[PDB]
């Protein structure tokens, strides 16, 4: 794989959103790596919706938390694939108070077919999304909460707790580094996102990769 990837500079990243007071990272990553790859496979760069999630998947849990892969299975299963517009389904969480569903009158955004899930290994990860485009993450954020920039190399390590995205990565620089994007504002971290140490499964960040294949 290359030395260094960043998919920001393909021009595959939407802005750094804000989840707010809501437990709706899984949908941020879930739908940030939808929003990548519907661009990654021919289309304009798109926002996408968050509250559809949010709101109408019932496997997951709203605010009080959900998984990436559950998200993905939703959308294909009962929601025929499709994955409805930011502008249409606007994010209305941000308080914590997520609205009730609707199913009427939304605009599809983009279409997916299915996911990915990836091996529990940063190499494998590093090698699919060089090709592939960024990853949904997993990860233990919980020592999250002072960063300010460069490289983390102490992160706990404990207890997946956030859902983030993988858009790149650095394997030339004197710590080999991720780039990952939050749903914090741009005003943490480095303009919203956070490099940590690759090769020590900082933040458990192996552990639950995934993609949406779009189709
Ligand atoms: O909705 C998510 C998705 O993040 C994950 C969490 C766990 C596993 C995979 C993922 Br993705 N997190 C916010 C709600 C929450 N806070 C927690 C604190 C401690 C443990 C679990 C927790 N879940």
């Amino acid at each position: 794989a290359p030395a260094a990837v960043d998919w920001r500079a393909r021009g595959a990243v939407t802005a750094v959103k804000d989840q707010g007071q809501c437990g709706s990272c899984w949908a941020f990553s879930a739908i940030g790596n939808v929003e990548c790859q519907w661009f990654l496979a021919g289309h304009p760069l798109t926002n996408l919706s968050e509250q559809m999630l949010v709101s109408c998947d019932k496997t997951d849990s709203g605010c009080s938390g959900g998984l990436m892969n559950n998200a993905f299975e939703w959308i294909v299963q009962e929601n025929n694939g499709a994955v409805y517009t930011e502008d249409s389904y606007p994010y209305a969480s941000g308080e914590g108070i997520s609205p009730p569903c609707t199913t009427s009158g939304h605009t599809v955004g983009a279409t997916i077919t299915g996911h990915v899930e990836l091996p529990q290994d940063e190499a494998q990860i590093a090698a699919w999304l060089a090709v592939n485009g960024p990853v949904a993450v997993a990860v233990d954020a919980s020592s999250w909460m002072t960063y300010t920039g460069g490289v983390m190399t102490s992160c706990v390590s404990e207890q997946l707790d956030h859902g983030v995205l993988l858009v790149g990565y650095n394997d030339s620089a004197a710590v080999p580094y991720w780039i990952i994007k939050n749903s914090w504002t741009t005003q943490w971290g480095e303009e919203g996102y956070i490099r940590i140490a690759k090769g020590s499964n900082q933040c458990l960040v192996k552990e639950e990769a995934s993609s949406a294949v779009v189709g």
